[PDB]
C-alpha cells in the first residue's frame, strides 16, 4: 500500500485505538487516506460546519453577523469560557462564531445551532454544499458521547477533508466569508498539541480540535507551508474505553508522518 499507510497503521496499532486520516495536497490534487470512509465522532470539529453555515446565511442576511443574541442563564453549559462572561447580556453571532472556533465554547456552538434551526440546520448546510456524509444530530454537550457504533454526530475523514477544502480554499462560501472562516481558524487557541505539534514551526495552520468520550481526539486543519499551495489534513482518533484519556500526541504523530512524506 504506501509507506505512509504502513506508518499510520502502525501508529494506530501502537495507540490501541482507531485512527482516521485524510490528506488533500492542493499542489497536485493528490490524496492520502487511512480509514477514509469510516465514520468517526466529530466532537467540536463540527463547530467549523456550524460557523460556516452561519457565514453562508450572512451572505444574504446582511446584518446577521452583528445581530445581538441574548445569552440567557439556561444557555450556559459545562464549557462556556467566553459566553459565561456575557450571561444576561448579548453577544453577536460573529462573536459567538469566534468563541466557538477559537475557544471551543459550547454555549456559543449551541447559539449557532439555534440560529440555524437546530442540528438539522447544520446538516442542511452540509447537504447544500454537496457533503452527503456529515450529520449533526445533537447539541452540546451530548454530541460528544462518541459511542462506538452510534452514527449520530459523525462524518468520515474523506468527507470532512473535501468539505474543509471547499469551505476554506474553494467556493462553498462567498469570498469575504471564506476569508473570515480562515481568519478564525488561524486564530484557534486550542490546537498546539495536535496537528500543529507534528509540523514544522514555519508552516501556518488554521485548525479546529475536538475531544470527547471514548478518548476521542480529533483535529481538522488547513496548512500553508511557506510559499506553497496548502494541504488539508483531517485526523480523527477514538478509543475502545469510554473513560480513555485524550491522545493529542497520536494526532501530532499522524501529522509528522504526513509532513515527512511531503
Amino acid at each position: 500500500t504506501s509507506a505512509v499507510q504502513q506508518k499510520l497503521a502502525a501508529l494506530e496499532k501502537s495507540s490501541g485505538g482507531r485512527l482516521g486520516v485524510a490528506l488533500i495536497d492542493t499542489a497536485d490534487n493528490t490524496q492520502v487516506l487511512y480509514r477514509g470512509d469510516e465514520r468517526f465522532p466529530m466532537c467540536s470539529t463540527s463547530k467549523v460546519m456550524a460557523a460556516a453555515a452561519v457565514l453562508k446565511q450572512s451572505e444574504t442576511q446582511k446584518q446577521l453577523l452583528n445581530q445581538p443574541v441574548e445569552i440567557k442563564p439556561a444557555d450556559l453549559v459545562n464549557y462556556a469560557p467566553i459566553a459565561e462572561k456575557h450571561v444576561n447580556g448579548t453577544m453577536t453571532l460573529a462573536e459567538l462564531s469566534a468563541a466557538a472556533l477559537q475557544y471551543s465554547d459550547n454555549t456559543a456552538m449551541n447559539k449557532l445551532i439555534a440560529q440555524l434551526g437546530g442540528p438539522g440546520g447544520v446538516t442542511a448546510f452540509a447537504r447544500a454544499i454537496g457533503d452527503e456524509t456529515f450529520r449533526l444530530d445533537r447539541t452540546e454537550p451530548t454530541l460528544n458521547t462518541a459511542i462506538p457504533g452510534d452514527p449520530r454526530d459523525t462524518t468520515t475523514p474523506r468527507a470532512m477533508a473535501q468539505t474543509l477544502r471547499q469551505l476554506t480554499l474553494g467556493h462553498a462560501l462567498g469570498e469575504t466569508q471564506r476569508a473570515q472562516l480562515v481568519t478564525w481558524l488561524k486564530g484557534n487557541t486550542t490546537g498546539a498539541a495536535s496537528i500543529r505539534a507534528g509540523l514544522p514551526t514555519s508552516w501556518t495552520v488554521g485548525d479546529k480540535t475536538g475531544s470527547g468520550d471514548y478518548g476521542t481526539t480529533n483535529d481538522i486543519a488547513v496548512i500553508w507551508p511557506q510559499g506553497r499551495a496548502p494541504l488539508v489534513l483531517v485526523t480523527y482518533f477514538t478509543q475502545p474505553q469510554q473513560n480513555a484519556e485524550s491522545r493529542r500526541d497520536v494526532l501530532a504523530s499522524a501529522a509528522r508522518i504526513i509532513a515527512e512524506g511531503l
